[PDB]
């Protein structure tokens, strides 16, 4: 797939999530578990994932493929629901932003083939 391609048909996706206030808020930056007093997180979380690095990586012609694309969206959802009780706000906030993105990307997806 060219990147341009990929950027403009998986950006507005993208921008669904970040326009989730506040939903997004804690997804929006690199998580830095000392400055948040957490210093646990990288223990936990092998490989993170936020949608700054996201957005960078389809800015920068990362993904190959739109699965690629999928699959780190779907992997800081999946680091959240480790690393948070169920109470928590970023598990819940979480969540939404997991239903915002089924929505978006399906047709998404049916389209790029
Ligand atoms: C992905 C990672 N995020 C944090 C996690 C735990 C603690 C903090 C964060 C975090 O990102 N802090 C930065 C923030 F900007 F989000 C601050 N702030 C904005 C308003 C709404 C809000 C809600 C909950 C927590 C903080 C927060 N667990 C995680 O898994």
């Amino acid at each position: 797939f060219k990147p341009e391609e990929l950027r403009q048909a998986l950006m507005p996706t993208l921008e669904a999530l970040y326009r989730q206030d506040p939903e997004s808020l804690p997804f929006r930056q690199p998580v830095d578990p000392q400055l948040l007093g957490i210093p646990d997180y990288f223990d936990i979380v092998k490989n993170p994932m936020d949608l700054s690095t996201i957005k960078r990586k389809l800015d920068t012609g990362q993904y190959q493929e739109p699965w690629q694309y999928v699959d780190d969206v779907w992997l800081m959802f999946n680091n959240a629901w480790l690393y948070n009780r169920k109470t928590s706000r970023v598990y819940k906030f979480c969540s939404k932003l997991a239903e915002v993105f089924e929505q978006e990307i399906d047709p998404v997806m049916q389209s790029l083939g």
